[PDB]
């Protein structure tokens, strides 16, 4: 606890526009009910991971 | 029939490399059994056409 650094909740700075955003293979299990149906799926195996 | 231009069967010249290649919506019907299973499918509707 450092009273000169009380921690809180915020957001950060921006980029040049080219971005869809992925995930990895670890905590899919509790953490899966935020977004909604917002994908550009391809269920045909041409990809791999 | 122009005997100075007898027609035959050949191929053409090349480009810089960025190319997968699509199709349209017209003669899918007789013409569908050349290639094989060579796609990077996405059966999830995120695309549209």
């Amino acid at each position: 606890y450092n009273p000169e650094k009380k921690e809180m909740i915020q957001e950060v700075i921006v980029e040049e526009d080219l971005e869809p955003f992925e995930a990895s293979k670890e905590t899919a299990e509790q953490f899966k009910h935020q977004h909604g149906d917002k994908v550009d799926i391809f269920e045909i195996p041409e990809t791999g991971e």
